[PDB]
């Protein structure tokens, strides 16, 4: 079995820097162990420290498992349970069990091998009823509060963790579901498995299941030991319990000083210190003083979640193509007909710029959706399903690639013969590749800004306004020719300009505006001179200028989102 | 006292049609009273029902007070607890407590009494290190779930009602807070108040306490009576305890199967018909058979906290001036020194244009919140705080109005003198009023689309969608005068083609473009050519139509978002 045990531990959080957690020093042997404590002792912070999940900086004290130090594959044989919940709402209770199944069990088993075992599991915890059903999501409306826990608790179970950490397990759930919970931990740490958990409100059944009783309050530590042994070492003190029914409680009024016999706190610590269990474990401590999975795999797995995501979430994917069509259709009526007349450039040049700024801002939507999942994603990660890598190129080739593709394709093929543009097939193929390329860009930015950040309005309003900074240079709403110096070195670093040069150069290059026809000064007969006026040169090197600084964009931005994320605090 | 009663309740929701409810009787006299089940066996529903909050199309069947039937001032001397916390996080403790004492007691009272109260109550939940702290926001991390479930109850209990209704008041609460609540509770019903309410997992002592019991299960009655005498009925039947510690515990297990002695449920509810205490509350059942302030204070007080709300919200005030004031900057720097050359009428375009845009797309932002705050609004209205009209207004006077009124302000201050447009005072207050009008419009239009929905990212969507339909009839991506005829009367529909409009007959009307100067056809030299080619009129009347429109549009959109929210369903 697994003798885990501490020693010395405090813990320190920050400038002003206060210790949440004080000297505690404790034995979590074999079998099952609980944490009981009152809100804010500290039993969730404890539990993070002892499972490497909190930053090593605070922690002053040794950890060790079996009298060794802890090991490298500690996270790839153990198991943690959070206090609030993260399971993607959007997939059903199997389809989360399948994907930790997948990543974190060795692929030397068989697919129909995993799937018994998550059978197993659901029966176990009393989900069946809710097996293939959604969890909640905005939309749709989902299980229980108790079942989502619950299949948080079977996601660490398929693992088969030789130790395994629970925080509040029973909360949401009534006495019976809890005791059924209880008693399945029960029955599988009397195989050697080492089981710790914090509980609040436990019945005297359930009590009497604890083999070994930590007990927290204000970081402090006021008893370690045995279960059954605690209410005779209150009683020596005083408190003959006589009173209540459940022992449970006789402990937590003693804390909040609430019967009968500075601070009651600090009081009671320093009872603990002088007893018997606080001689033995420190002679017994002072005595005894990789993935599983390959890339590919990952790749994989994290794609098809977030397919699945997106699909789930309408707003962002089937919305976005319905609006595109729409618009296309409308646009195609608007401008339909498009004439080499004194309104055609103004036509034209509307109608590319917004095509142009409608790819640019539809990307804040898509992003979104990966700001909010960045505690899924380190809870994951610090769990040891995947690599920062895998993630990343997942939700790519899931979200960005091939969603972000289709529109430019639709608003071409719609427009293009609607409205009467230049009817060759390269200059058709030309807008198609540079939509596509405006589009990654800009989702590239996007993420790059989003990247590493928790709140969706911040992002969202940061992506808005530097996109509107970037439009203000798109070469329309100004003249970019009569822009000062100082300032007109901004006009290489906007997107839009790009995109929308390029397709003015594909169009305007062989037009004539001047119907009949002492040559007019002041007017723009001819395109070229309109290329000319707003600053656009006409050579064939200006087109394919604008599309290569796209993609150098591209790869800057993404390699910047890596970056960010890798040189984030996973703690 | 209060004496409240019930007689042969089902309820039924929805097509088809189910049950929730099934036959129950049971008489809640004063005193303290329980409804104790399993989870999703009909509590919270019960419980609302009870205090006329569901929808009466479902009930069948007939509850009095004191056996007259249910009186108007119900609401106004009520109080029920939600299960899920309601609470304004932006506001601290105590001004919670300070808003629900003003609109619900009296006025006749001194606001010193009231702050008395209020401190009372306080003292009496344990909040007073809490009092002044501010509660949960997304930026402020605030106090624990525990201090905000007690926060809910303080508002309630300072009305000093009646009768009172709680639902799950101990969830998130350790044994020491529990016990303090339900005391407080015992002690408030020792003098004729009638309290009503759900628990999880009572203590022993608590259960004691208990003077009347309801034990629900899958909408089922399966026993009500005298909490002491419970015991005796199950011993009765079979189910001799001799087990549990906490008979509470006892109750469940048996509900749930796992005690010895066509499905249990059904089998146990027909015991309790055959038992004397049906027999007893049939025979008593069958014997048996305005807003305290007026309008004035409501609005006040919902536009303080309004007020509040927005300050505590960054990204929608504080941020949209400052990006306010940062575009200013921005485009007086990139269009300052507009000349009458054959760029100056791109950049006069352009500019308005984004002016116009940018006071249309910031309306989305404010209009979120009003979304967010759709489960306060209803559950304040059905408690009976204030009247749907007065949340209107005080909306109104407290967000659209004054934060709205502002960027206009700043835009035209900043930019005008340093563009150089028309040099004259008329041009410059026309400006401004005409860019508050179209904000105002669309704040208007945004609030008609957005009240009413719970989601926010449909109503982001729809908004969205639909500025952007707009814009493109603004009159500068497109030509009005080369639309088809079927298509050009939507062109009367869109906020920013009425002010982009006044503006440009406001700056082109007296201006040359062609710098020196057989008249040059296809050339736009004067502003005037310029406003015909895109369909304007020279008279004066075209402006001031403009704006009579967005006046129209403004009171028209209100109206129906009031409408709306009348006709909503509130239970
Ligand atoms: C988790 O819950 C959620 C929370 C939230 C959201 C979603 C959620 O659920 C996931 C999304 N919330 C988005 C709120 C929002 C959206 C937009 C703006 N503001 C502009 O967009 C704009 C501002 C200008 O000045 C400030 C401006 O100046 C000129 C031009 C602007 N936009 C354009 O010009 C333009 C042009 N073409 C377009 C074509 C297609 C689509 C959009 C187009 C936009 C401001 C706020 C924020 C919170
Ligand atoms: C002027 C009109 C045309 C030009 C428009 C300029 C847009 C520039 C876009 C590329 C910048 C970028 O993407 O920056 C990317 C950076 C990268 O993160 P980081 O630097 O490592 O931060 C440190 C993060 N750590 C500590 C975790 C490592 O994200 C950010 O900084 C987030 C805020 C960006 C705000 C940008 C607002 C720009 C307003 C400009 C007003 C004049
Ligand atoms: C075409 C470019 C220029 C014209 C642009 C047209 C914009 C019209 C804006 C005013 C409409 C309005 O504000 O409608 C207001 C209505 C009012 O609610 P209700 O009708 O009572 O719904 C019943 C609600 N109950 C049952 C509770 C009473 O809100 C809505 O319907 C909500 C959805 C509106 C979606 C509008 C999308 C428009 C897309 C147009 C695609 C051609
Ligand atoms: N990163 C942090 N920054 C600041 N304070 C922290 C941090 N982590 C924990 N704390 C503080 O430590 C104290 C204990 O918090 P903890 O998360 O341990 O609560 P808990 O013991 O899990 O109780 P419960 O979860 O039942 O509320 C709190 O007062 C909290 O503010
Ligand atoms: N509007 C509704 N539409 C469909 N089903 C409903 C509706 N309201 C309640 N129900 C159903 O009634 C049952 C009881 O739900 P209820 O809200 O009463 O739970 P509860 O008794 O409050 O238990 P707990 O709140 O502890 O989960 C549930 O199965 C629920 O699906
Ligand atoms: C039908 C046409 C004319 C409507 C104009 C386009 C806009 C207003 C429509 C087109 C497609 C629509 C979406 C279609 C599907 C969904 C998923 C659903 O679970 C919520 C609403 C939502 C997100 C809709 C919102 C409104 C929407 C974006
Ligand atoms: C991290 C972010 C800010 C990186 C920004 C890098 C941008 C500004 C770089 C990437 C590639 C660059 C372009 C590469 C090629 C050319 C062609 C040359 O004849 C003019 C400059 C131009 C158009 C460059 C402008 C600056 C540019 C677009
Ligand atoms: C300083 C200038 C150049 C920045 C450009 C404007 C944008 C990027 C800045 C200007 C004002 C800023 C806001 C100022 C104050 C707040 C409140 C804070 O609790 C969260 C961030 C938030 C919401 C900021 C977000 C970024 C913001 C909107
Ligand atoms: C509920 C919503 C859709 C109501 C929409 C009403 C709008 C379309 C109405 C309200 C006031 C109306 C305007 C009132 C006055 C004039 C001046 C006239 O010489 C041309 C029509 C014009 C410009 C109207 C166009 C239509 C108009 C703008």
């Amino acid at each position: 079995g697994a003798v885990l045990s501490f020693h010395n531990i405090c813990y320190r959080v920050k400038p002003v820097e206060k210790e949440i957690l004080s000297n505690i020093n404790g034995i979590m042997k074999p079998g099952l162990n609980a944490i009981l404590g009152p809100t804010g002792g500290g039993k969730s912070s404890l539990l993070d420290v002892l499972a490497a999940r909190k930053d090593p900086s605070g922690l002053s004290g040794d950890v060790l498992i079996n009298g060794a130090p802890r090991p490298a594959n500690f996270k790839c044989n153990s198991g943690y349970v959070v206090q609030d919940d993260v399971v993607m709402g959007t997939l059903t209770v199997r389809e989360n069990l399948q994907f930790s199944a997948a990543l974190r069990l060795a692929t030397t088993m068989t697919n129909h091998e995993k799937n018994e075992r998550i059978n197993r599991v659901i029966q176990e915890l009393g989900l069946d009823k809710v097996a293939d059903s959604k969890v909640g999501t905005q939309f749709i409306r989902g299980v229980s509060g108790g079942e989502r826990k619950r299949t948080s608790i079977g996601m660490e179970l398929i693992t088969d963790p030789s130790i395994l950490f629970l925080d509040e397990p029973t909360t949401g759930l009534d006495s019976s579901t809890a005791n059924a919970v209880l008693l399945l931990l029960k029955r599988m740490s009397k195989q050697g498995r080492t089981i710790i958990f914090s509980i609040h409100q436990p019945r005297y059944s359930i009590f009497k299941l604890f083999d070994s009783l930590t007990l927290l309050a204000s970081g402090r530590l006021m008893f370690h030991g045995p279960a059954q042994e605690a209410l005779g070492y209150f009683e020596s003190a005083g408190y003959h319990c006589e009173a209540y029914n459940n022992p449970a409680d006789f402990f937590l009024d003693i804390i909040n000083g609430d019967s009968t016999a500075k601070p009651l706190i600090e009081k009671l610590a320093e009872i603990y210190v002088n007893s018997s269990f606080y001689k033995e474990t420190k002679a017994e401590l002072h005595q005894l003083s990789s993935y599983t999975t390959s890339f590919c795999h990952q790749l994989r797995w994290v794609s098809k979640r977030s397919f699945k995501n997106l699909l789930g979430n309408p707003q962002a994917s089937i919305a976005q193509i319905i609006v595109t069509v729409v618009l296309g259709l409308v646009i195609g009526a608007i401008y339909f007909g498009l004439k080499n007349d004194s309104t055609g450039i103004q036509n034209r040049a509307g109608v590319l710029f917004f095509l142009t700024t409608n790819q640019c801002f539809s990307s804040v939507s898509a992003v979104e959706l990966f700001v909010v999942e960045k505690k899924l994603f380190i809870h994951e990660y610090i769990s040891g399903y995947y690599r920062v890598s895998s993630y990343f190129l997942g939700k790519l080739l899931s979200d960005l690639l091939p969603m972000r593709m289709l529109p430019s394709i639709i608003f071409t093929c719609i427009v293009y013969f609607m409205l009467g543009l230049k009817p060759k097939a390269d200059a058709f193929f030309v807008m198609m590749f540079t939509l596509m390329m405006v589009a990654y860009s800009a989702s590239s930015m996007a993420l790059a800004i989003a990247a590493g950040q928790s709140v969706v309005s911040v992002a969202t309003l940061l992506m808005t306004i530097c996109f509107v900074f970037m439009m203000i240079f798109s070469g329309l709403l100004v003249n970019l020719t009569t822009i000062a110096s100082w300032l007109s070195w901004l006009q290489y670093f906007s997107i839009p300009r790009y995109g929308f040069t390029a397709l003015q150069h594909n169009e305007f290059l062989g037009q004539n505006f001047c119907p009949g026809l002492n040559p007019c000064n002041y007017a723009t007969c001819t395109g070229e001179e309109y290329l000319v006026k707003q600053g656009i040169d006409l050579s064939p090197w200006g087109l394919w200028k604008n599309h290569v600084a796209l993609a150098c964009m591209i790869v800057i931005f993404l390699t910047i989102a890596y970056l960010k994320l890798l040189f984030l605090k996973k703690y």
